[PDB]
């Protein structure tokens, strides 16, 4: 037997950082969960019990804290690139670093109409994420994403004209509820290294904001012919607005809300145009994916 | 042996309702999870296999949907009271109904600065809840709550002057992070029945809003001497602003963020006044409770 | 306003302990999660910011580890009693301690048919729990429980003869699937103090084993007329076999498995006597409770 | 823009099936959660709102139930292959089916030392899984796995001789606790189609059993030099015992249990050879992966 692939590291490293403005007194907090896995010339730790090639996972944990102390942690694309570059430069035998970062929301509180200098609220479970792969001699590949953005519209969604055969019971509809949890990922052009990532820093937050804005507006305004058709429209617009993105991927559950026929009870009318009370379904759910690129 | 207490019913009944304004075209959605347990002269279903006394739990589920179709579902204190009253009036042998309702957030989206007529976002996992106990001959007892409101402040929290003995290692502090998930419950004066609950309908939403507002402002503005001291201040203000509340209860975790000493690494300074990077602790946590009433 | 009730402490304290037999070389592990909340003359910490009355929650955490180092941790009823007694005896102003313990399964592995001296498997998510309330001058109240015991039987469950009215759609049945997660609690006679708890130590493990055995046998063998009827039979037998128990409480979900009519597809027969494929329902579920005592 | 990849289908489809032996009266249950995603000539549903190419996800759900009614559901490798083959054969424009199946444990109860004909217990959260990719013209690729197998050993694990630099604080150790949740995957040789999968049916259950047995024995018996070294030994043995497997992959968290220094309290000795009470750490954790193949 032989080792065909191997990677190892530390997962679920929770990190908080505060910035304190000396002048204004305003404080800003960042909280993330970080995972770092390394690859390189480490096969002998598996095959011969040779621990001399292992950077201990505890040391990786230490490095994440030290790196956060010495560098900005925002935007996460930059922090991930700094952290990954560290490992491949510091250790001769380590040739790839894979860094995943989940950013948690701490939104500044408004009290009596003005922003508070040091108080924050978790205003949603929505996350902003990055996956950064730093590979020696091949640059830095970055995928940025948002996830856990849960939306619903109560009308202006249709679903008709689908294939019907002996396996089909679903009725065509011209008015249904549409609800999903949005997972959207944009993949950047390969960067040659840390200098190039630094040159594009302002684009990272701006592109996240654009992706979020396009997602929400398109969902609200599209008279949706299907999940497939609406998600394509979102991805098209994101690629149009940021030339440094190569592909956009959406993965969307279709979270079903079923009509409840109540006619059995005193002829009560609760279906079609009369539908007011619905039963949300926990499972099963549709799952619709697409990756859109440039032609 | 004898049956000392018994209750039974349906849990985890998910309900959605939409209201459609005919004039304006604006739609508003409500989504809840409902649990209803009944008590009464039902002992023989346990002791003698006598099912004739059982309102089937499936029928309770049907009743929740029918009741939601025929009545407003907001404020939840009113809906819960209507639903509980139904069971005790409809069935001679059922003498108590216990209704719990969890309300999920569907907040109207703003698109290009204006509110969308039919699109919504789950803008937080914070819940608004009610527990309603309808007991034949003893009226209606209502506890209203908010939960899952997660906050953090980065300074203006202290903790010093506590008992020190041979079990104490904790250092006194004049500046720490304070973070919690707020669970706050206000218990109303007993109501004689459904007419009295209806007479107070406008107070329910207003009191929820006040409780939320007082919680957030007090947390942001109090230079906190302890969790105990700050939570007392919140409860005091709520009782002062709504005379129909008899007690307020808070249950608050103290979610710890620990300093990380980095001095072992090149004399790096990251503690006390120099602390920038912290390690959030998933467990254990402090848990602090108090019920405040009128003197 | 006035403090009507208050308690505070540490939650989610994870503890592991190992015992190493010097002779045989056999090791045995225990893992628990512990919560301790105290009550007493502590109102001034809430009302006047007087921290001098507070045993810091960090110190409570320290005490749990020290107590586990110096005492046996099994049976959990004994460990909880020792831990609660400590707080009320050590601190003059603390008059009640409330200790909850969840025990996690680490079952010894059999390798090649024999028991391994030091290797363990989490063979189920089933828990054994205790709640111990130690109140100065009023002794020690102990409730022991098992929870998270998930079972299913595929036949020998019936449900017919229930109340039918204009809210009823459910069909009577003489053969259905029955599945539940068992939560069973037995409450001991009040003990005068730690000496009395020590005198009954052998009864604690034996009663847990009996409760488990009666639950499983009754479920497997009863041709069930309803959840209500079967659970009563379980509780009756437990009270009969241990005179030091005053009450038994069961709380049982009815986790539904629905028939799927497939007749629309080529006349396929999948209902009644022909039912083979079912759809498990995640929600809603029945919830059935009963507390049985001595007559 | 252009569609670069697309797949869609139904997730979280819960299925139960019962087999009833007419002679013996013995019943056997199977419960699974199934996900099916399709690929093919479906781009126009995204780009032109052309629903004529869409097999509705509701119809996929129907097909899973029908297929389970007409075919055996065990071993899951066979059921997944039948289900995937159906879609590519039935629909001309669908060219790939991806089927994931999670099998839940329903273990037959022993009552009074003998096996019960119709009663079952969920004896662990451990799962048996399959991923089956059926691609038109390229056969059937099957990855089988077990997951959620949680183990701990209290001694006979070491970790010393690792790289030490200015980022290292971890002390070398010759005796520590080792605990993990095992995720192991074995990938089969490509099969030409359903006839070939049928020819190997007996190997599927036997190989799962072997993989489980090797995992448990190796973990219990290896005086572990590192997670890396022990996991390699497991994978080596599995490949040796089943020639139809091409690769084995393990993904293993290192779930840390930390010593607690209690010397601050009355010189209490709880570290090194005196360590009895430990603090399990919820996070962070090591994460160690390896894919082993044939040389
Ligand atoms: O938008 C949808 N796309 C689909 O593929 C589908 N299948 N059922 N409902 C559906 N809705
Ligand atoms: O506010 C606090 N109250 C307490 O009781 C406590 N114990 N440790 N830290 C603490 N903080
Ligand atoms: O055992 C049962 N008890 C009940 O009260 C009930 N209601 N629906 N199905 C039921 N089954
Ligand atoms: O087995 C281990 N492998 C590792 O890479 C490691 N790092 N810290 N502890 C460890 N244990
Ligand atoms: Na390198
Ligand atoms: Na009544
Ligand atoms: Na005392
Ligand atoms: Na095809
Ligand atoms: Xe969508
Ligand atoms: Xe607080
Ligand atoms: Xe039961
Ligand atoms: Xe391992």
């Amino acid at each position: 037997s032989a080792v065909k692939a191997a990677r190892y590291g530390k997962d679920n490293v929770r990190v908080y950082k505060v910035h304190k403005d000396e002048k204004t007194g305003v404080q800003t907090v960042y909280e993330m969960t970080v995972c770092v896995l390394l690859e390189g010339e480490i096969e002998t730790s598996y095959t011969k019990a040779d621990n001399s090639v292992i950077v201990a996972t505890d040391s990786i944990k230490n490095t994440i804290y030290i790196t956060a102390k010495q560098n900005p942690v925002t935007p996460p694309e930059l922090f991930g690139s700094i952290l990954g570059t560290h490992f491949i430069e510091k250790y001769n035998h380590i040739h790839a670093a894979h860094v995943n970062i989940v950013c948690h929301r701490w939104t500044r509180m408004d009290i009596d109409g003005k922003p508070h200098p040091h108080s924050f609220i978790r205003d949603s479970e929505e996350k902003r994420n990055v996956q950064v792969d730093v590979v020696e001699g091949k640059g830095i590949d970055i995928k940025s994403s948002l996830s856990g953005l849960t939306v619903l519209k109560s009308t202006n969604s249709q679903f008709w004209g689908f294939l019907r055969d002996e396996y089909t019971t679903l009725k065509e509809t011209w008015d249904r509820i549409l609800s999903t949890d949005v997972d959207a990922t944009w993949q950047w052009k390969n960067f040659s290294g840390l200098q190039e990532v630094r040159s594009h820093v302002p684009k990272f937050d701006a592109t996240w904001a654009t992706a979020r804005e396009v997602t929400l507006k398109t969902f609200a305004e599209d008279n949706s012919a299907s999940v497939q058709a609406t998600m394509y429209k979102m991805a098209e617009q994101i690629l149009a607005r940021q030339q440094l993105i190569e592909t956009v991927e959406y993965s969307l559950p279709n979270k079903h809300y079923f009509e409840i026929d109540l006619s059995w009870h005193k002829g009560l009318q609760n279906t079609g145009k009369n539908a007011e009370v619905f039963a949300p379904q926990s499972d099963p759910n549709g799952l619709i994916k697409c990756t859109v690129g440039r032609s």
